[PDB]
């Protein structure tokens, strides 16, 4: 899933 909070930009 770090793809999906690396696309947040708040990780």
């Amino acid at each position: 899933i770090r793809e999906n909070l690396k696309d947040s930009g708040l990780f």
